[PDB]
């Protein structure tokens, strides 16, 4: 199994999620539609990014490594949508959304920038992202959880389930980044991509399926 193959697998998984979310939201009352649309965009954008990488585009040479630019474009656009989904579920107002969305953006921008910087100073960008990430986790586990507590028992339960999925799985990315080509380059590009393809699929499609389950049960 090579990079190309791993990218195709990611494209296929994202496509399956995209189609399922689009279908399940066919009707969608008039206030629940928002959730389905966000899911379609999250997995849809990732699907495109993976096909692009699978076709060999965006493989940017940096120092003695390769940076998959599409992955980062994908993250920068999709992770804020995931955060939006959680904030909607938690019942946040504009100001609340604004804070978590910017922290999220700082994480992804710093990571992309760090990956694109050849020198050892790139770790300074990585650190910036790590710090903003802790801020994001704080909001997810604190204020946003407090806000969610004002919703029905089911919604609060779905929020908690997805919050846990997000906090735990997202916290893993920085380590894979630090151990792979972007950092120490211990893990080969293939192993790093394999691990990240799984993580992307679960944080997006796994995330979506869990939500659909809750919606159905509700
Ligand atoms: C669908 C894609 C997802 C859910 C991607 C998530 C990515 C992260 C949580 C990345 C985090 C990073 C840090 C916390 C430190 C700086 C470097 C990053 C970008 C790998
Ligand atoms: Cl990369």
């Amino acid at each position: 199994v090579g990079l190309t193959t791993l990218f195709w697998l990611g494209a296929i998984g994202m496509l399956v999620g995209t189609l399922a979310f689009a279908w399940a939201g066919r009707d969608a009352g008039s206030g629940e539609r928002r959730y389905y649309v966000t899911l379609v965009g999250i997995s849809g954008i990732a699907a495109v990014a993976y096909v692009v990488m699978a076709l060999g585009v965006g493989w940017v040479p940096v120092a003695e490594r390769t940076v998959f630019a599409p992955r980062y474009i994908d993250w920068i656009l999709t992770t804020p949508l995931i955060v939006y989904f959680l904030g909607l579920l938690a019942g946040l107002d504009s100001r609340e959304f604004g804070i978590v969305i910017t922290l999220n953006t700082v994480v992804m921008l710093a990571g992309f920038a760090g990956a694109m910087v050849p020198g050892i100073e790139r770790y300074a960008l990585f650190g910036m992202g790590a710090v903003a990430f802790l801020g994001l986790v704080y909001y997810l586990v604190g204020p946003m959880t407090e806000s969610a507590s004002q919703r029905s028992s089911g919604i609060k339960s779905l929020y908690v389930r997805l919050r846990n999925l997000t906090v735990i799985l997202w916290a893993i990315y920085p380590f894979i980044w630090l151990l792979g080509p972007p950092g120490v380059a211990l893990l080969t590009p293939t192993v790093d991509v394999a691990l990240i393809v799984y993580l992307d699929l679960v944080t997006k499609v796994g995330f979506g399926f869990i939500a659909l389950d809750a919606a159905a049960t509700l």
